[PDB]
């Protein structure tokens, strides 16, 4: 089977990731995490958006050993605390392009990197 | 000079549609609105990001008569509280496609499509 994974950002990018995700075969995408409230518990692309304070229960429920980060109009302040919060929990974490890299369209949605000490800081 | 506009959504489908339009020449983004308070008063390239409290402001100062959606990952739900709020500010309102013809890449991000009078009027 298929990879469990988070993806981290229910934005325009993390749903398209979703949806690439789930024609693919290397991650099954088994519910987002958003810190937009007003999105929490909501359903896209199939399954359920949740608020950050549920990112160590999925993980635990589900086995999941990855998670895919897909914030890129978050501020760089923003990200560094994503990142962060996910090392606290032992996951490993990928990320889509940077935001300058999508819009001028240079790399794909779906062009996962591991993150590094480059993507904390900035 | 083009038609003034606001775009609705300053996440990257809004940006990559302000890039669209201002290499266009039909309409220029005067603003972003988002309804995310942590992008309140920021700014993408040389366009500030508003809070929607600020859409009568704005709409009057810069006499914008057109808003563009660029909310592709709006729940309809909220879309639509999105809409109704446009249209009781007396402004046409178009938007991207949906999100499921953007990712194939079916559907451009600048064909821009009038909302429906149903989601309009809240019908
Ligand atoms: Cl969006």
């Amino acid at each position: 089977a298929k990879k469990k994974v988070l993806i981290y950002g229910a934005g325009s990018a993390g749903l398209q990731l979703a949806n690439m995700l789930r024609q693919g075969k290397e991650f099954h995408p088994i519910a987002f995490i958003d810190d937009d409230r007003k999105k929490h518990k909501t359903t896209m692309q199939g399954i359920t958006i949740y608020r950050p304070k549920y990112l160590e229960r999925l993980i635990k429920k589900h086995c999941i050993s990855t998670v895919l980060l897909a914030v890129p109009s978050a501020s760089q302040v923003q990200k560094k605390v994503i990142i962060e919060s996910l090392a606290k929990l032992h996951v490993e974490v990928l990320t889509i392009p940077n935001l300058d890299d999508l819009v001028n369209g240079k790399l794909s949605i779906g062009q996962l990197k591991e993150v590094s000490i480059d993507d904390l800081l900035g």
